C-alpha cells in the first residue's frame, strides 16, 4: 500500500508442479525454490491464463486475459515462431511494468519475452519490451526452441510433412510412373511434363533447405535493449550469463525501488547446462537444467542477503503453464517435466496444462510457511504489483487478476475468483466454478483435446494438441468434474451430482454467457498477416555477405 | 506307390556341394542335413536344371527343362528382379503340388517362391504360390538379394553404371567442358544448351534416387497367402519364423498327407542369422547362415521324431544351385560358399554351377547310409512324388524327370538319363553323355563363359557370366570332356578319345538335335514386357501417405 | 673451370631458413643437411629471386629475374594452378640444364617442375622439362597442393567464395525473398523468374561439384618424361620413389658427368610421411616430412660414398622461398615452417620471404666449414655450374646471377650483387642496396603487404598476401632499412640515417631506374589466356569411362 518495496518476479518456461522439491517431488533438487516456500507461502491452486507461452505471458504481463488483447489464435500456432511477424502485445495494452515505471520504479526484462517485437518496420520495435514499461532488456525476443539448438530436433516436423514432404512424395511418385509409362510405351510423356516435376521439386527443397539453413541464426538471437549482441544465441554459460545480468541490475538499484521480471529459458526444449550442472542428475539432461535453474535463483536470494534487501522484496516464482508431455527425443530421451498427479499438461486445459507453482516470499509483510489452496490466477500479480507500487489500476479496460495480498496476509479466506475460464487459444475450453461458502470447485468441459496414442498422456502424433476441429471432442452437455475430491481428473462427474447439473450447469453457462458479453472487437495478433515471416522485419546482426551472425558478447 | 507318405522337399539358395559336413566339408556345421545323409541316400550327381533360381525351380517344379514353359531368358536378366513384373511360372504349366493336391494332400510352401505373381491386375496372382497347387504360403514371392538389406550392397551395380553412371558423366563432363569453351572465348553456348544438360542430369538423378529409395520396400516383402504381412521385410529372426510356420504347418496335418515345400531365403545374399548364431563360425557370416540353416533343419527333423511321422515321411534336401563365386563385399569380406572340388559356380553350366547336394530320407523304404553316383536331375523330385501321392503323370506334354524310387530301393542301379541337357538361361550350354553299359560321363561345350579376372575361378566384372555374345566363347568342335576321370574339369579331353571324337559328337549332337525339336514355341517370361517394373502390378501395404509400408507380424 | 665435376642442386619447398638444425634450429632433426654444411659452405645471405614457387624457380633455371622471361604475373594468381594451362617457362629461353646437356652431361630433374607442359597441342611439350635441357624426368609438372591429398583442405576457398559461395547465397537468398513476397501478397513473381533463380543456382553448383571431383585427377599425378604413370599420383613412399629415381640415376653415371636436380614435394602442403617418420617429431606433421626429406638428402650422400663420387661432385641445398606462415588447418593444425628471426615469409618480400638456406660442398674444391654472409642469389647457381661445365653464357641476353666459386674458393671476399630487387611478382617491391667498401644491407620498401590479422605474422584472410592494390600500401618516400644491424626488420630506419636518406635513396633509385630500363616486353605467362584451364590440353591417362586415372607405378 504505497510503501513501495523491490520486486521480483520469476517465471520458469514449462516447469511442471510435480517438478520442484517443495511440490512433492523427491528427486529433483529445487533447494533454492524450495527455501523460497519455505520462507513464504505457497500456492496450492495457481493457474496459468493459457496452457501455452505466448498467450499466459500476455494474460501476466496485464493481468487480463489473453482474448481481451488478440494475443490467442484460431489456428494451430498459438505463439509466435518467427522473430520476424509482426502480431505482438497491442500497443494500446498497459503491462505492470508500465504502471510501475510511471511509479519511479527501475524496470528490467531479463531473458524471455515472446510477445513480438516490431510492426511495420524493422525498427518500429512497437512490440518490444523497451516499448512496454521496460528500462532495461537483455535476453530474447522469441523463445527457446529445439531449433535453437543443433542436433536437437525441430518443432517443426509436422509442417515439413505437410508443406514439403509429402508433396515432394507425390511430385516424386508421379515422375517415376510417368516415366515407367513412357517407358512401356502406354503413355507419351511431353518434356515438359517432366521439366514441370523436376522445377517443382527443385523449388519445394529450394525453399526447405533455405528453411533449414536460416531459421536458427534469423530466429535464435539474443539482444540487449534495441540491438542484437549474439547471433545465433550461444548455449555456453546461458543461465549464467542471464543470472549476471539480474543481478548487475539489482546491484545498479540498492536504493531505488526496482521490478526484474527474470524469465527463464529454462526448461524449454533445447535443454541445456554449464559444466558444473551436466550429467548428474535426476531425469537426465532435464533434471540438470531443473537444477542450473535453481542455482541461478539462489543466487539472487543470496544477492538479496548480502545486500541487505532480502526483507523488503516481494519475490514470486511461477512457470508459465505446465510442462509437456508430448515431448520426447527421437533417441526416446524423455525431456519435458512431471506435472505430478494432475491429467494433461502443455496445450491443454486440463489440471496438468494450468495449475502451475505459485510462490511468494516478503519477509516484512508475508508470514512464512504458509500454504493458499484457494483458487489464484497468473493475471493475479498485475493487480497485486500495482497497489503495492502505488500504481492505480487502469480504468477503461477489465482486469481479470485479483489482488493476491488480502489472501497474503490472511485478512481473507477465500479468493476473489467465484469463477476463472480456462482458454484453449481463442476458444473456451473449460469453466471454473468454485462455489461461495462451498469447498469443491466444479469444472466443466465444452471440449477436450484427442489424445493421439491411446491410453497415452498427450497427443504425441501432432507434439501437442489443438483446441478445434479434428483435435478436439466437444461435449452437450458440458462435461463436469469435482477437482476438490480428485485432483487427477480420473473420473467424470455423473453418478453422484445428478440431482444438481441442471442447475449448477446453468449457473455456470451464464457466467460463461455474461463472460463472452465482454469480449470485444479486437485486431487477432495471430493471424497469417501477423504471424507469417516478413522479410523486411529481420533483424541482422552485421556480418560478411548477407549472412546475420555476430557475438558482441563474447 | 498309392502309399500316401507325407513329403518334404526342402531346397537351400546357392549352397555349394563343397558346404555342407556330409559331403567333405571339414570346418562348416551341418550335423542336421548330414544326419539326414547318414540316415538315408546321398546323391554324388544330382545336376541342377539351371545354375540361377528361377528357371532351376521352374524346372523343380514342373519337372520340366525351363525352356519347355519360357521360364529362361534371352537376354541378360536370368531371373526374375520386380515383384510388380508380369512373367512368371505359366498358368498352363503344373506342379507337383498341384497334382499333390489333387490327390488330397495339404499343401505349403514356406519361404522363396521366385516364379512370379501376378499377370495384368495386381490382384489376379495368376503366378501365384496359390494358384500353382500350394493350399498355404508364407514367405516371399522374389528373392533375397543384397539390397534387400541396408548397408550390403546391390545386385544392380552393372545396371547403374550403363544406365545412371555413364550417362552422367558424358552429360557432367560435356557441361564442364562447354562452359569452359564458353569462357575463353571460343564458342558462344546458348543457354538452352546448359538448360538442356542440367535437365537431363536432373532427370537420371532423380529417376536413379527414386529407385534407390523405393526398391527396397517395393520388392523385399514377406506375405501370407495373397496378403502383404511385413514391408520392407524385417531379418530380425527370419530363418526361426520360417521355421514356426513349417512346424506349425506340419502340426496341423499329422493325420492327414502333406506336402511341406520348404524354400530358405539362406544362403543367398544378404546373410544373416540370429544372436544364436552370429559371430561363431567358419568362413564369416557365410558359415553362420549356413549352419542356422542346419539348425532350422533339425528342428523339422527333431518335430517329425516328437510326432512319430519320421518313419513314413519322405525328406529331400537339395540347393536350387551352386555356390556363387563372384559373391565378395565391396569390404572383401567373402560371401558365397564353395564348390569344392568342381569348377565354375552359379550361372555358369560348369559342374560347380549344376551338381549340387541332394539327400533323400524315407526310413521305411530306403536303405539307410547309401550313396549313388548315377546322374540325378532335381527334375526327378517331379514323377517321384506324383507316383508315391498315386498322382498320374501329364501324358499331354514332355516330363523329363525321372521318378527316381527304382534306383533308391536298388531295384534299379543306372538311372534314365543317358542324355541330360545344360541350359545357359535359352542357350544350350552343354550336353552330357552317361552311356549305357558304360561308367564315364561325356560332356561337351558349345560354348564356355570368359571368367573376367585371368585364371580367377568366376566373372568378377559383370558379378555373374552370361549365355551369348561378348561374354562367351563358341567351341566348334564342341569341346568334350570325361567326368569321370575328373572331376574338376582341369583337362579338355583331345589327345585320349582322339579315335573316338566324331562318331561320339555325333550321338550327342543327335541328341540335341532330336531334342530341340521337341522344344516348342512358347511366350518368353523374361521379356521386355514381362521383366520390366509396372505401376500397375506393384503391392503396397497401406501405410501413411503414398508410402509402402506395414509390420502386421511385428 | 672446365674440369666437369658432378652437380646435383637440392630444392626442398617452403623450407624456412629457421628449419634446419645447422641453420639454429634446436629440435628440427636435419643431420644430414647440417653434415652438408659442415663438410661445405654454409650461406648467410642467400635470396631466392621471388617468394612464390614458379618465378623463384623460373630465376633458379635461368638465372635471370622473372620479369626478364615474363614468369611473374600482375594477377593474384602467381603460380601455375593447371597442368592444362599454356603458360610456361619460355621456349626461348635457356636453362643451366640445357648449358650443361650441351657440353656432354647427363641430365635429370627429379621431382617438382612447375613451370608449364603443354603450349597449344597437349603433346606439343613445349614448357616441358625434356625440352628445357633435361634428358630425364620423374616427377610432377605442377606443384604439391592442399587439393592433391584427400581431406587436406584447398588452396581455392577465397576463390570458392567470389565465384561459388557469395553467388549462390545471392541467389538463395533472392529466391527465399521473392517466395516470401510471393506469399504475402506483396509482388506476383513469374515463375520465369523462379526458374531463371533455380536454374543459375543449378548452373554455379554443378560446375562447382565438377572442380571438386576432377581437380585432384586432372592436376595432381605423376610423370615420367612424356607419359602419365600415376594418376592420382599417391603419396604412398612418395619420397622413397623419388629418393631411389635420383640414386637410380646417379648409378648410370658413374663414368659421365652428370647433373641432377632433386626438387623435392617436401615440405609444401599436403604434407605426409612415410611409416618410418610419421608421429615422431618436434612440431607435428610438418616436423616428420622435414626429417624424411632430410633422411632422403642423406641416402643421396651416402650413395655419393659408397660409389666413390662424393670428393668431385658439387652440391647445392636450398628452398625455393621461405616458409609460408599463414598455412594453418582449419582444426589449427600448425603447417608450414619457420623463417626464425626474419620476418614475414612465402609470398612477401620481408626477410623470411626471401633469404633461403643455402649450402654448397664440393669437397676437393670448397674448404669445409665455411660461412659466407655476402648477399647472393639462387640465380647465381646458374652462372656457377656453367663455368664449372665448360659451358659459356648466353651473350645475346643479361644474366643477372653471378659464378659463386671465386667467393666459395677465397679469391674473393665482397659478392658481385651491390644491387639486388625483391619483386613481388610482377611488381618491385623493394631493393637491396649493400654498398661497396660497406657492411650495412640498405633495403627500401616501394611497398608492404597489409598484414590481416592485427599485428599477426601472416595475411590469413587471402591465405597469402598480394602485390598490389587493397593488400598493398605504397611508401612515399621509399621506406628504408640496414638489415646489417636488426635482421629481424622490426624497426624502420629514419632517426638514425637522417642525413643520408636522400643522397643514398637516389643512388637506390637510379639503380631501380636503370634496372628496368632493361626490362623489355614480353609475353605474359601468368596472363588468363595462359593461366585458364584449357580443355584440350588436359593429359588424361586412359582409362574407363572419360575418368584420368591409372597407376603404372603399382
Ligand atoms: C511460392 C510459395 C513460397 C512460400 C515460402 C515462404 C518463405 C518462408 O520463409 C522462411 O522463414 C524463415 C525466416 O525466419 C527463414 O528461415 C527462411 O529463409 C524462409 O524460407
Ligand atoms: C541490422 C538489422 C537488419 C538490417 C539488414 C537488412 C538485410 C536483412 O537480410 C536478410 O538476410 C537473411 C539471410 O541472410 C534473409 O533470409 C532475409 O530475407 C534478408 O531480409
Ligand atoms: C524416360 C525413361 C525413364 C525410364 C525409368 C523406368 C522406371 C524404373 O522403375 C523403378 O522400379 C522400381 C520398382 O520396384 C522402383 O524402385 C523405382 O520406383 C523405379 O524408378
Ligand atoms: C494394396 C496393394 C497395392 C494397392 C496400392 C496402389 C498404389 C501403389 O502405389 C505405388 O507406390 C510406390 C511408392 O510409394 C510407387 O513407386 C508406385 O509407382 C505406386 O504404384
Ligand atoms: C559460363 C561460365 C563457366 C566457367 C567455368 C570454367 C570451368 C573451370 O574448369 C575447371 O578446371 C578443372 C580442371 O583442372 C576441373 O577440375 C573442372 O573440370 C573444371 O570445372
Ligand atoms: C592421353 C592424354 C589425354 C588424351 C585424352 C583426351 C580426353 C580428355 O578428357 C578430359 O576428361 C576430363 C575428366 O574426365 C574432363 O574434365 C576434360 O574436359 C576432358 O578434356
Ligand atoms: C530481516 O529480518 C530479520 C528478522 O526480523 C533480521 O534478523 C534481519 O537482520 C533483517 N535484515 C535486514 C537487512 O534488516
Ligand atoms: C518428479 O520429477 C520427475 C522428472 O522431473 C518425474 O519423472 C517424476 O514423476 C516426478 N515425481 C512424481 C511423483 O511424479
Ligand atoms: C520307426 O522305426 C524304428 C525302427 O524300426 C522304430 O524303432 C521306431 O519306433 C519307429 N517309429 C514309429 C513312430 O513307428
Ligand atoms: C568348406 O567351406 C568353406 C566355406 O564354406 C570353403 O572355404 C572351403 O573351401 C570348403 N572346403 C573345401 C575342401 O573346399
Ligand atoms: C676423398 O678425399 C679424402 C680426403 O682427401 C680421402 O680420404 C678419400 O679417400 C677420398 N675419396 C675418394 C673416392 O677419392
Ligand atoms: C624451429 O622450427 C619450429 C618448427 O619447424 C619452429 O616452431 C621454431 O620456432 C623454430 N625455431 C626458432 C628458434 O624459431
Ligand atoms: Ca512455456
Ligand atoms: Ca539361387
Ligand atoms: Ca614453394
Amino acid at each position: 500500500a504505497a510503501s513501495r518495496p523491490n520486486i521480483i518476479l520469476v517465471m520458469a518456461d514449462d516447469l511442471g508442479i510435480g517438478d520442484p522439491g517443495c511440490y512433492g517431488n523427491k528427486t529433483i533438487r529445487t533447494p533454492n525454490i524450495d527455501r523460497l516456500a519455505s520462507g513464504g507461502v505457497k500456492l496450492t491452486q495457481h493457474l496459468a491464463a493459457s496452457p501455452l507461452a505466448t498467450p499466459s505471458r500476455a494474460a501476466f504481463m496485464t493481468g487480463r486475459y489473453p482474448v481481451r488483447s488478440g494475443m490467442a489464435s484460431w489456428s494451430r500456432t498459438g505463439v509466435f515462431l518467427f522473430t520476424a511477424s509482426s502480431g505482438g502485445l497491442p500497443t494500446d495494452e498497459i503491462t505492470f511494468a508500465k504502471l510501475l515505471k510511471d511509479q519511479g520504479y527501475s524496470t528490467a526484462l531479463i531473458g524471455k519475452w515472446h510477445l513480438g517485437m516490431s510492426c511495420h518496420s524493422k525498427t518500429d520495435f512497437c512490440h518490444h519490451p523497451l516499448h512496454h514499461g521496460f528500462n532495461y532488456f537483455y535476453g530474447i525476443s522469441l523463445t527457446n526452441l529445439r531449433d535453437c539448438k543443433p542436433g536437437e530436433g525441430s518443432v517443426f516436423t509436422t509442417g515439413f510433412k505437410r508443406l514439403v514432404f509429402l508433396p515432394l512424395q507425390i511430385v516424386g511418385v508421379t515422375l517415376l510412373t510417368l516415366a515407367a509409362l513412357n517407358c512401356l510405351g502406354l503413355l507419351h510423356v511431353p518434356l515438359g511434363v517432366f521439366f514441370s516435376l523436376l522445377f517443382l521439386a527443385a523449388l519445394i527443397l529450394t525453399l526447405f533447405l533455405g528453411f533449414l539453413h536460416y531459421f536458427r541464426p534469423l530466429n535464435c538471437f539474443m539482444m540487449r535493449n534495441y540491438e542484437i549482441i549474439q547471433q545465433p544465441m550461444s548455449y555456453d554459460n546461458l543461465t549464467q550469463r542471464l543470472t549476471v545480468e539480474a543481478a548487475q541490475f539489482i546491484q545498479r538499484n540498492t536504493e531505488t525501488p526496482f521490478l526484474l521480471v527474470l524469465s527463464y529459458l529454462h526448461v524449454h526444449t533445447a535443454l541445456f547446462s554449464s559444466k558444473d550442472f551436466a550429467g548428474k542428475s535426476q531425469h537426465g539432461v532435464y533434471g540438470d537444467a531443473v537444477e542450473e535453474m535453481d542455482w541461478s535463483v539462489g543466487q539472487i536470494l543470496n544477492l538479496l542477503d548480502e545486500l541487505r534487501l532480502a526483507n523488503d522484496t516481494l519475490i514470486y516464482f511461477t512457470s508459465d503453464q505446465g510442462a509437456h508431455v508430448e515431448e520426447v527425443s527421437s533417441k526416446g530421451e524423455i525431456h519435458g517435466g512431471s506435472n505430478g498427479i494432475y491429467k494433461g499438461g502443455k496445450a491443454n486445459n486440463w489440471e496438468g496444462g494450468i495449475r502451475v507453482p505459485g510462490i511468494l516470499r516478503w519477509p516484512r509483510v508475508i508470514q512464512a510457511g504458509q500454504k493458499i489452496d484457494e483458487p489464484t490466477s497468473n493475471m493475479d500479480i498485475f493487480p497485486t504489483v500495482a497497489k503495492l507500487a502505488g500504481a492505480p489500476l487502469p480504468e477503461d479496460r477489465i482486469i481479470d487478476g485479483r489482488d493476491l495480498m488480502p489472501l497474503l496476509e490472511g485478512k481473507s479466506q477465500r479468493s476473489d475468483h467465484e469463477f476463472l475460464f480456462h482458454y484453449c487459444n481463442a476458444y473456451l475450453n473449460a469453466v471454473r466454478w468454485h462455489p461461495q461458502n462451498s469447498t469443491s470447485i466444479w469444472k466443466a468441459f465444452f471440449f477436450t483435446p484427442n489424445f493421439n496414442p491411446v491410453g497415452s498422456n498427450g497427443c504425441f502424433a501432432t507434439h501437442v494438441c489443438f483446441c478445434f476441429g479434428s483435435y478436439v471432442t466437444h461435449h452437450d452437455p458440458p462435461l463436469l468434474f469435482d477437482i476438490s475430491k480428485d485432483p487427477r481428473e480420473r473420473n467424470p462427474l455423473t453418478p453422484a451430482s445428478e440431482p444438481r447439473f441442471y442447475e449448477i450447469l446453468k449457473v455456470m453457462q451464464e457466467a460463461a454467457d455474461r463472460h463472452t458479453q465482454t469480449l470485444p472487437e479486437v485486431p487477432d495478433q495471430f493471424s497469417w498477416n501477423n504471424f507469417l515471416w516478413k522479410p523486411w522485419l529481420q533483424l541482422c546482426c552485421p556480418s560478411t555477405g548477407l549472412s546475420c551472425q555476430c557475438d558482441r558478447e563474447k
